[PDB]
């Protein structure tokens, strides 16, 4: 009810504007001449960092991609078909029974630092495991951004989808308080450790009226196929049937989200090299150009998760990940909120219930039932 | 901030008075002349069965027990020293990925129904795994509390030792929304399954400020060690040092906690047949003495955590495995609120964060950070 949960320094958003910022900074600006592991810095620690700063948090991502076999064996013994964020919150439940440690001022940071990276690897070993691969860990490299996709892929990826990939980890790394991060604020009042955090953030993450709008969006482009069959779908679904279109509209931005221009730019860069993504990118494009015709006199534009699938898709991710993906980048923002919350603003979360049923009654024996 | 967050049929609480009613049935009647498994059917359909509704509530349970092995390789993986607590949240999420289904209100109380028997299951192996013990799944027998127990520990237990874990169960059903229901509450916003709803309960339970009350309360007692060293302990920790008393006081309670006095005479009849569990049981009653001549003029009484661990210990738990203990009998209580929640007032949780961070600024390249 337009309740103010916290306050924050993290994200700046303009919904009449288009605008959004991390730490002051736009988020073009941001990807542009940044990096992931710069963003991680900026949210963590609130400023970009010098060269030594950013050496020191290269070297604990690194030291941090190891986890046990046992978090391994577990993604892999779930059933291949089961949701990939399911297999993530059974990931970070055991990564929290292994590492999970007491809220520390001196700590915090480092401890949100390792977690994005054993989020990596947790997400690396949940493709892998749906699809019949050996484990892969993540490995030191030019960047957060290539250790992961080596690991989920097995091979060296061009320099065009790494900044593809990495651009995608800085768009989604914070936006607004949906229930996965109310849910991992409620969890930090307790005081339990940063990884429980966001097992909690998972478990809310699953549900359907919050996961999987970057899946619900791409698939509209599947169902359609061919590029010359967008129009037919368009009249039928859209003006015919009048479903929404999936991926446009937003409760605060009334313009084009910023976000959905970046992920566009990066979709077709990389989609051209394989017909299969080029053909859902151009099938994407000529819908935006249909929904932006029909739906943009109403301040309805592509949102976020317009093309951000397109963007996985063409990297060679499959759909089922698509959402898994964006708890990856989001796992930033969930650290961050906590951290926030719990060394400036921690009240234990204690709501009541009003009571309305019935009144004082009297057990009676249950042959008299 | 006394923010009524739902409506609830649940349960009555009368701090004033000391009273407390799951739907409309004090819980002293509930305890000496009901069942935990009447108890979950009162939760869950508003009433007390009849006997074939009864029956029908028992056969669910039955065929619950029976998870994959894969859920009980997972506790049996996880370091023998981790948070038993923690280790539940695994293994839930692990039933949350087996068996989660959407919300569906004619199948939602069956769904409930077989999850407090994995609860079953999953406590009975937390301590299994814990202790190094070969795994152990609960089989029908006459009640909930005897299943329980015969998996725990592998040997038929007294009628005595039933009665005090059915009241245990009953009598830690539910109580006011603390922060593990709010979590499952939030998860349950998204209409995600009502495992991870419950692994979003555990995840915030972990945490210091809620779990341990239990364990708190009873190492007490430990420290103490024998009940002729209590005098001195009260004397130097309390009136010297100014501690709270453990277990004693209470948020809404201003009289007797009503579930500490039943919690009591449950300890007493178990607590006499091993003379470890008899010294714990006089360490309590004396310090229960001094704590009241000291503190009743301040409506400052036991709580319901004075004395279930004495019940639990006597039973054979150790220490460790308190809040788990808890966590069992408050599945009821969780499943029954989100359900509640789900059907009748869902809301999808959208708070807000108050931006009071940095204006606007320009990325500045490394060297000149
Ligand atoms: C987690 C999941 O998987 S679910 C995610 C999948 N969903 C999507 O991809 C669609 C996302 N977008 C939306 O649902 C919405 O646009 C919200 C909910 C974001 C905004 O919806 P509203 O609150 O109705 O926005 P608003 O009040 O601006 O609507 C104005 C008009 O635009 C229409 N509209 C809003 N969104 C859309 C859309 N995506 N497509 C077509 N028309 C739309 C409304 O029906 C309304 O029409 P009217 O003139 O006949 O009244
Ligand atoms: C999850 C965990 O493991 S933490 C759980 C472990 N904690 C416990 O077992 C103790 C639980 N009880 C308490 O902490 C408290 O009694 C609450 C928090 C329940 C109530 O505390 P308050 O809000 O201070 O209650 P209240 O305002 O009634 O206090 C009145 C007086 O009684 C005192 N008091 C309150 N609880 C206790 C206690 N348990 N022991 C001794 N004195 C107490 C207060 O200090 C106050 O003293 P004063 O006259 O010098 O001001």
């Amino acid at each position: 009810e337009n309740v103010f949960i916290k306050t924050t320094s993290l994200t700046y958003i303009d919904g009449e504007n288009g605008i959004l910022r991390y730490g002051g900074y736009d988020i073009e600006d941001l990807v542009e001449h940044t990096s992931f592991e710069e963003v991680v810095h900026l949210m963590l620690y609130g400023d970009l960092p010098t060269k030594l700063q950013l050496q020191r948090l290269k070297s604990a991502l690194d030291e941090a991609y190891e986890v046990p076999q046992q978090v391994i064996d577990m993604i892999y013994s779930l059933p291949r078909d089961s949701d990939a964020v399911g297999m993530m919150e059974t990931a970070f439940s055991a990564l929290s029974s292994i590492y999970g440690m007491p809220w520390n001022k001196a700590t915090n940071r480092d401890n949100a630092v390792k977690l994005v990276a054993r989020a990596s690897t947790v997400v690396a070993n949940v493709l892998r495991a749906k699809e019949g691969k050996k484990p892969a860990i993540p490995e030191p490299s030019e960047s957060f951004a290539k250790s992961f996709l080596k690991a989920s892929f097995s091979r060296t990826p061009t320099e065009e989808e790494v900044k593809a990939m990495d651009a995608a980890l800085i768009l989604y790394a914070d936006h607004e308080v949906p229930a996965s991060t109310t849910a991992a604020l409620v969890t930090s009042s307790t005081l339990s450790d940063i990884y429980s955090c966001v097992v909690a953030a998972l478990a809310a993450l699953k549900g359907p009226l919050h996961g999987g709008a970057a899946e619900e969006a791409f698939k509209q482009f599947v169902e359609i196929g061919e590029p010359d069959m967008t129009e037919s779908w368009f009249k039928r679904k859209i003006i015919e049937g009048k479903s929404r279109l999936m991926g446009f509209g937003h409760r605060v931005y009334k313009t084009y989200d910023p976000r959905a221009k970046i992920f566009k730019k990066y979709a077709k860069v990389i989609s051209e090299r394989n017909s299969d993504a080029r053909k859902y990118f151009e099938i994407a494009q000529k819908l935006e150009e249909l929904g932006v015709e029909t739906f943009g006199a109403k301040h309805i534009y592509p949102n976020t998760d317009f093309y951000s699938g397109v963007v996985f898709y063409a990297l060679g991710f499959p759909v089922y990940m698509f959402t898994s993906l964006f708890a990856l980048s989001r796992t930033l923002g969930w650290t961050a909120h906590v951290i926030e919350y719990v060394e400036d603003q921690h009240r234990l979360i204690r709501p009541r219930a009003l009571y309305v049923g019935p009144l004082k009654r009297d057990v009676v024996p249950i042959e008299l039932r």
